[PDB]
């Protein structure tokens, strides 16, 4: 018996990744964040951000949550917002697909379409969404907040208090390592805080895609983001406020091909069809398990479903255009017994 | 710690439906079957069907599960099949949502689209899938089973053993009524059996869409269907083997407009974007609560997500073409 969809956020199960476990002589588990009602890991941050703004009086019923995202954050924020009586203004580049605009719109998000741009530009959708929030605060009686996922540390706080404690509880205190990729850094940094408080010997690893700066920074102190990735929701170019004070014990740079191989074999072999960040994360978990050696328990995050990436990540034509692997089963008939 | 994705099937939570509850003076809950790993209620039957075939020695790794389905059954079956080392051959009517077809192909189902046809026609998807299972059985050494959801009563058994017991447990024995719509009838008949074993004066209702024959059967003794519904996964014209011996205490016929009004209001007011059958179900729940009177606990099923029918059920152009309401927030 639960009072709203909000009580179904979190307490997600750990699923044993069988091929990754067999390969490493470790128990490697993936946290099923896809089983949140918003269908991603962002339900946690979305809940914490909105609850924080409520607690601080910055939102009243009918108020607006502004965020720049395209965008599990948008989905999570809009679901939570509609459950609590708020609205969302999701700032999105106009050049983003009609597919992603429709998933957000379906849930009642009000899209603000703007020209695409890089982070250095003040009209970049992330940065623009902050100034929009400050503007709307004057003409919205019930308030207007910037969710500010990247630099709002209640994001990290969500994983300290929920994710980490669930992992500690569900591994019966036996977790030896945790690995995750970084967008905002809330998941990795927050879960790291939570876990290391329980047992300071737990090892934390970053799993970084090509095109992100964090691997280079943590390993050599260099400032470089070579290459790129088709993965979405991850790949960070600065030390966000959620990343402040955080140092990983290990760091891995995972190419797209290694992530996609894992991801495609997971569908055929384990019935899990997940997003690109899950490919990166599982690859990181395998590497962490190899570094710690056999007889250890590794946990990572299965952040969302692969259905949302179907038109690129599981699209043969797009993948071949990127010189990346293709799902074996999509290329591949029977005589149908009509009459 | 769950050995595979299969262990996350079931133990789904009850979500209080606030508008429905307030309107009726009852606590109305929807069981969140969309939180299954295959994203629908069909994970339960799919798991039971495949496990039963295994126990009977009908499947070995490399074997094939054949099913005629509106889509979700094939999704659940394909997820379970892939986790256990089987293939699926899924027969779907071409009329079903594009998003189900997409999800099927995505999870690795061999997808066979066929024309819509009534059950009297032997090229009906269900009847045709049975003959395909028979054909494939001749040349599949690892085995080929017909999942046969409509008439395979391990479907109903799944709901007797899991769904019903969860509802009883999670309401702390306070549940007074249960309502759901019928495709195969496993959900409604199975849950009703399990609940009525624990408390025989729990009341059960059918929520039936236009185009189904069941409301007319239970209220008049005659299987008669009129009109049509845009809801998918429900709408049955015969007493299937999963419906044998089922009699509801109440039966309601729910028009689409009533279902969609609930569904659309649910997105904006409660943060729940659900499939067509969920609207039919919640409508039923409201009517059951009103028939039972205030201060009761009513449970229904939230079968799957709205995104699974997005191109039709939340599409202004299609809905206008059907003379149906349009979500207000889609300008």
């Amino acid at each position: 018996m639960f009072n709203s969809v909000l009580d179904t956020i979190g307490n997600t199960p750990l699923i044993r990744l069988s091929k990754a476990s067999e390969l490493t002589g470790c128990d490697i588990y993936g946290k099923a964040e896809f089983l949140n009602p918003g269908q991603s890991v962002k339900d946690r941050a979305a809940l914490y951000i909105i609850r924080d703004a409520e607690k601080r009086g910055l939102l009243r019923p009918g108020g607006v949550i502004v965020e720049g995202t395209a965008g599990n954050t948008g989905i999570g924020l809009t679901m939570v917002a509609k459950a609590l009586g708020y609205r969302t203004a999701i700032v999105i580049p106009e050049t983003q697909s009609q597919e992603k605009k429709d998933a957000l719109r379906l849930l009642g998000a009000e899209l603000i379409e703007v020209p695409a741009a890089p982070y250095r530009n003040p009209n970049n959708y992330v940065r623009l969404s902050g100034r929009l929030a400050e503007q709307l605060a004057k003409t919205e009686p019930n308030g207007a907040i910037w969710a500010n996922q990247f630099d709002n540390t209640v994001n990290r706080q969500a994983h300290i208090e929920t994710t980490a404690q669930e992992i500690w509880r569900d591994t019966s205190d036996q977790i030896d390592g945790f690995v995750a990729a970084v967008g905002s850094g809330g998941t990795l940094a927050g879960t790291a805080i939570g876990l290391k408080e329980r047992n300071h010997n737990i090892k934390i690893a970053l799993a970084d895609p090509h095109g992100a700066a964090l691997h280079a920074f943590y390993t050599t102190g260099e400032l470089k983001a070579e290459g790129d990735s088709i993965t979405e929701g991850i790949g960070q170019g600065r030390i966000t406020a959620n990343l402040e004070g955080f140092t990983p014990d290990f760091s891995y740079q995972i190419p797209d091909a290694e992530a996609l191989d894992i991801l495609f074999a997971l569908v055929e072999e384990e019935g899990l069809c997940l997003g690109g960040s899950s490919g990166i994360n599982i690859a990181g978990a395998i590497r962490l398990a190899k570094d710690l050696g056999p007889g250890h328990t590794i946990v990572t995050v299965l952040c969302d479903y692969g259905n949302r990436y179907q038109s690129k990540l599981f699209n043969p034509a797009f993948l071949r255009g990127k010189s990346l692997p293709v799902p074996r089963w999509l290329e591949k008939e029977i005589d149908i017994p009509f009459e």
